[PDB]
């Protein structure tokens, strides 16, 4: 879409994802700790961005990098590797991965940074996934190999109250209208770990290996442990990324609220009706996250908690 | 423009101005501590968005408002005023300022909040500008009535480091060509007071009773009087909003650093070469504001200082 890889040709987000010292650093510490995934072999790096995968893949001694991008930022990355004296070992194509000739058949590695908010925004896997099924040689592997998604309860009466009843009254008018237009819109933000009051529940196990692209639309009935007797206000979203497959140096990041703070943050689904909890129980719901049928880089998230629904909506 | 009124639409932009407590109250001072201004008049509320000055006026006594937008905003503002039960003297109308039909041949006030960065970002006025030529009475008036901008100059290596020379060793590769989209984007946050190493500059003075279009565009030749010998490594950009004209409670606010924070911010044009100045210096420079040639909302910022010119560009 020209809108999607017009705001990935700007230098702004690539700036915030490289100063991610979590994101950047775990990659870093994966390719450079495990040297004999990269030596000798032939990488593709899709979605390279500013190409700084593709030079960490060559540093650690691929034979060949092929790093893709639909997005104008290709042409920075083509002088960065130029000004790093790297043009032999890497390759830049100008395309996107489901058109672009490239020229191998196969590649030995896929890498790729393709996660959006609440790990599926943006929908980037399903083509890491096209890359893998079309170029992905037999005994080849993907990374990061293993995602999860995990849902926790929030009880954050103040923060409620800042986003909905807000619009009640606005320096003496009623502004109660707008209310329905702000609770389906998911907030992507950085959580207090002090407004938690549960255990966290993962809702998705992702293999890229084993994964189908039909697999990243999916239900999940989820149990939260209720750790705190409160008024829940809201239910957060995160997500885990490692890199395991033949790693002697195997990597993980959260990007949960317990956890130093990443660009994605936390997604958080505020709750119509806040409702009370118990320390001891167990919160039963179900949640089911679609590609918006209109834009399908957008999600829907469906969650059922408390004996009633509501669909969010990320971008 | 289609993109344009499209972020206009959505209810985030309108929460960070309704939440932006010195913007808002300062409009509310204005007109509910000079009711003889609205008492019994014809208001004309130019791009009125959620409609709350309309609402305002109408409780200083206006006889008629007529709230005028053309994002889709102003769906909600006709239900909010009939939450409000103020239909019988408010008006809301869907359309661009320059082209709607209104019920009314003059208006005695015109009120807009069309400031954008650096004030003049969005070109709002040109459109507040053509509404009081073609529609306000003889001896009516227009709020806010004057607006400033002033430069400051800033000494902050460290910032200018994290978004200039931190391209020079990403990871140990050279990303040095990334500086070349960096230098001319203007970059919009709150700058600390502790940096600033020059007095004030005022380069410009807007009446909107007296300025045409043509003089939104301007020139103007500067001193900054430095105040701390340093290394000067930007300038920033502010404004001054006055409510004046037949005010016996005239209100002012600052967009300064020296001020408490707006949604504004201050605008800040890094220097490619920093240098050095010393305090009880008289530091010459001239800056033009022109609107973009491709995008008539976007600025252009051309700055000379310490002979040496660059053109800054606000989105
Ligand atoms: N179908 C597609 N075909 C081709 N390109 C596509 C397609 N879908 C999306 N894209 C691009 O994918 C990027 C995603 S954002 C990651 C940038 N890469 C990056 O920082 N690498 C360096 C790095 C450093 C440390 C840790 C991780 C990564 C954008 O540039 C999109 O334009
Ligand atoms: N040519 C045009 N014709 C018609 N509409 C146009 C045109 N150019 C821009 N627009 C609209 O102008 C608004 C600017 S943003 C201020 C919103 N108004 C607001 O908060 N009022 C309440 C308030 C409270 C306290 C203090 C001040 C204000 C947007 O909604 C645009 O869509």
């Amino acid at each position: 879409d020209g809108v999607y890889f017009s705001s990935y040709g700007h230098y702004g987000i690539h700036e915030e994802m490289l100063k991610d010292k979590i994101r950047t650093e775990s990659y870093r510490d994966f390719i450079y700790q495990n040297p004999h995934i990269f030596k000798d072999k032939v990488v593709l790096d899709v979605g390279c961005g500013t190409g700084i995968l593709s030079m960490f893949a060559a540093k650690a001694g691929a034979k060949k990098v092929l790093g893709v991008d639909q997005s104008e930022i290709l042409y920075q990355a083509m002088d960065i590797i130029r000004l790093n004296k790297l043009e032999d070992t890497i390759t830049l194509i100008k395309g996107k991965i489901e058109e672009v000739h490239l020229p191998v058949e196969k590649v030995d590695v896929i890498i790729s940074e393709w996660m959006g908010y609440f790990l599926l925004f943006e929908s980037m896997l399903d083509s890491v996934l096209y890359a893998k099924n079309k170029y992905l040689a037999k005994g080849g592997s993907v990374y990061p190999d293993i995602c999860t998604i995990s849902l926790v309860a929030v009880s954050d009466v103040n923060k409620h109250a800042d986003r909905i009843a807000f619009w009640d009254d606005v320096y003496g008018f009623k502004m109660s209208c707008m209310k329905k237009a702000v609770i389906p819109e998911a907030v992507v933000e950085v959580l207090d770990p002090k407004t938690l009051i549960s255990e966290p529940c993962g809702i998705k196990h992702i293999d890229c290996h084993t994964t189908s692209i039909s697999d990243l639309e999916f239900s999940s009935d989820f149990t939260l442990k209720i750790t705190r007797t409160s008024m829940c206000t809201a239910i957060a979203g995160y997500f885990d990324i490692y890199f395991e497959k033949n790693c002697h140096n195997r990597v993980v990041f959260s990007t949960g609220p317990q956890s130093t703070k990443t660009h994605w943050k936390q997604t958080v689904f505020l709750l119509e009706k806040p409702f009370s909890v118990k320390a001891g129980e167990a919160l039963k719901g179900k949640v089911t996250v679609h590609k918006n049928k209109k834009d399908p880089r957008s999600l829907t998230v469906t969650l059922t908690l408390n004996n009633s629904t509501q669909t969010y909506g990320l971008q």
